[PDB]
């Protein structure tokens, strides 16, 4: 069982329906009684206390709920009332329903729901409304995304079992060409194998592509239909692959950031609280590092809070090992990581028609007098390579014996200037004046140095010593050894050594490695106290192995002692000493994602933490910025641009939208 509301508790519907009668007895209600009642209850449960309700005061139970209980709590309340078909029957009812069509709760429900499911969905609307489910959809869609959810209704999806070795080889060739092979894709090939072939199917076929493609299914999908329907066949693909990971990702999407997306969360809550909320939990966690019950606390209120978090459960025995479901998940993600072949692209591209003398000029001109033209500025940097801008400068300086830097720090200012004179900067000297930054001056800005160091690669990183030893004539791990100490200044300066191996895998080595991950954390028996740590063994391996060779130590790492070595990390260690670790494993995971949580995390709450936000713009604007926005807008539901044009102003948010892909 994978539900979180317990199986049962061992009661009596009687005895509830005169608890409950009596929470609405007098003035106002016993509210926080009605919610550790009807949340503690299975479905089947509340079914039978209705019906005893009924027989002992002859009312119904859910009117006098809906008159004692108002808002989300109420709404929540009753949606946990009625039968799970019932439920699903007025989602897609409301959805339906008023002018507006809420496609993402369509595409939710009939992406997810199995064969029964939909028969039972089919049935309930047919009694709750007394029509045709099947004639509404059409009434309110339209083309292929209709068509898609038209064949999802029928609910005839072939059964888990016979599997035909032969046939997952041709719907990889068929999926193959009807996509990859093609501008554009063929939708109705699609419509037809991931609606029709069982689940089972499915997966073996979508890891098949995986393998004799260098890319997942969904790379040739993505950015290949349009419209809702192309999010539509990203939620098959999504819930065929794992149903409790799409739920875990629009649980995380409904709550992404000001305010809430309170009608679905209560969808999702209660449609899933019996089937596979436990699951959901587990991925949740290995994909948000911070709890379902954590994000569900810190975005709502009262006893409608209260509710949500019966719902979802967040502290039943720690975190404890890793379900099938959610180690598949884990172990996927880091599968996928090793083998995807992924083209890394910036959004800054050489202009074409280079003219070095004639960007001097109008540089100079814009700035050669009292006023400063911003924009000339800006739209020139901005849109100009780095090796481009070097060139620009030699002829600035040899047209008018002025350093074109120096200008620049004249006629502009605030975190426009940080930015334009940041582009300016050639790469292994702009990353050397970023660790310069993080270490002069009082205290350490940790964050920007582990963002640095677990990121960069050797090449950069030898680059970075010499620009910061000519620079500043020193070299950077003295540099370090003064600003910092302890586990953190090692960690930093073995790093910074930029000797990392490069060398491929191999198997044996990585579980040892691992092994000693397992005891580097799992410390129960009679070591039971925390001994923290194991040697200076792990942190060799996780700053000196080779990214490929990491990526296998964590595959055989799930394999081997049930966690994911994030989760552990974050368990036995703390501080900037975990938070190092951490960058540097999600550095080998996913790098574009890492970028494209830092900048969602400088945008994030109050203010804005405009350094962290141009440090990654500009020195990821070359590499893969692109790749970042894409990831950004994939787990943030909203693009890049976006987000920097409702935090950013001026020409700050100028220079800023100018340097961003496009938009997305
Ligand atoms: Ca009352
Ligand atoms: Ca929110
Ligand atoms: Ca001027
Ligand atoms: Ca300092
Ligand atoms: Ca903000």
């Amino acid at each position: 069982y994978r539900g979180s509301i317990h199986d049962f508790p061992g009661f009596d519907p009687n005895q509830d329906a005169e608890a409950l009668y009596t929470a609405m007895k007098g003035f106002g209600s016993d509210k926080e009684a009605i919610l550790d009642i009807i949340t503690s209850r299975s479905n089947r449960q509340r079914q039978e206390v209705c019906q005893s309700y009924k027989s002992l005061y002859g009312k119904d139970l859910i009117a006098d709920l809906k008159y004692e209980l108002t808002g989300k709590f109420e709404r929540l309340i009753v949606g946990l009332m009625r039968p799970p078909a019932y439920c699903d029957a007025k989602e897609i009812k409301d959805a339906i329903s008023g002018i507006g069509t809420d496609e993402k709760c369509l595409i939710e429900i009939l992406a997810s729901r199995t064969n029964e499911q939909m028969h039972q969905l089919v049935a309930a609307y047919k009694d709750a409304y007394e029509r045709d489910l099947e004639a509404d959809i059409i009434g309110d869609t339209s083309g292929h995304f209709q068509k898609m959810l038209v064949v999802l209704l029928q609910g005839t999806r072939e059964e888990d079992d016979v599997v035909s070795e032969d046939l997952v080889q041709q719907d990889v060739q068929d999926l193959y060409e009807a996509g990859e092979l093609k501008w554009g894709t063929d939708e109705a090939q699609f419509i037809y194998i991931l609606g029709n072939r069982s689940k089972q199917h499915l997966r073996l076929v979508f890891d098949e592509y995986l393998k004799t493609t260098g890319k997942p299914i969904e790379a040739s999908i993505r950015g290949e239909l349009s419209g809702d329907f192309e999010k539509l066949m990203l939620a098959v693909v999504k819930c065929i692959r794992s149903t409790p990971e799409y739920f875990a990702e629009r649980l995380f999407k409904a709550m992404k950031g000001l305010g809430t997306r309170d009608n679905t969360l209560i969808r999702i809550m209660v449609s899933r609280s019996e089937l596979d909320m436990l699951d959901i939990r587990e991925i949740f966690r290995t994909k948000y590092e911070k709890s379902l019950y954590s994000m569900i606390k810190n975005d709502t209120s009262g006893e409608y809070k209260k509710t949500l978090l019966k719902l979802s459960g967040g502290d039943d025995d720690a975190a404890g090992q890793f379900f099938p479901e959610a180690a598949q998940v884990a172990y996927q993600m880091w599968e996928l990581s090793a083998v995807a072949r992924v083209e890394l692209k910036g959004d800054v591209r050489p202009a074409n028609d280079f003219n070095p003398d004639a960007d001097a000029k109008a540089l100079r001109k814009a700035m050669k007098g009292l006023g400063t033209d911003e924009d000339t500025i800006i739209d020139i940097i901005t849109h100009r390579s780095n090796v481009q801008r070097q060139q620009i400068r030699q002829t600035f300086k040899s047209h008018f014996g002025r350093d074109l830097m120096t200008d620049l720090k004249s006629e502009i200012s605030g975190d426009l200037a940080r930015l334009i004179l940041g582009l300016m900067m050639p790469p292994a000297h702009y990353d050397a004046k970023q660790l310069k930054k993080a270490m002069e001056g009082a205290g350490t800005d940790e964050k920007a140095l582990i963002e640095i160091l677990a990121t960069r690669t050797n090449a950069e990183i030898r680059a970075i010593n010499e620009a910061y030893k000519e620079d500043y004539h020193k070299s950077l791990e003295d540099a370090l050894s003064s600003d910092t100490s302890g586990h953190f200044r090692r960690i930093l300066i073995s790093l910074a050594t930029g000797h990392r191996e490069e060398g491929g895998e191999n198997l044996d080595q990585a579980r040892e490695d691992a092994q000693v991950a397992a005891e580097i954390l799992e410390i129960a028996d009679t070591p039971s106290g925390d001994k923290t740590s194991l040697e200076t063994r792990f942190m060799t391996i996780l700053c000196t192995r080779s990214y490929p060779h990491l990526r296998r130590v964590f595959q055989e790492f799930i394999k081997m002692t049930n966690y994911d070595v994030e989760h552990t990390i974050k368990k036995e260690m703390s501080g900037d000493v975990r938070d190092a670790f951490v960058a540097i494993v999600q550095s080998v995971k996913n790098k574009p994602l890492f970028f494209a949580d830092k900048l969602y995390k400088s945008m994030k709450g109050a203010g804005t933490d405009d350094k962290t936000l141009t440090r990654i713009m500009v020195s990821r604007s070359e590499i893969d910025l692109l790749n970042i926005r894409r990831e950004f807008i994939e787990k943030y539901d909203k693009s890049l641009h976006q987000a920097i044009e409702g935090d950013t102003s001026g020409d700050f948010l100028k220079a800023l939208l100018a340097l961003c892909g496009g938009e997305d």
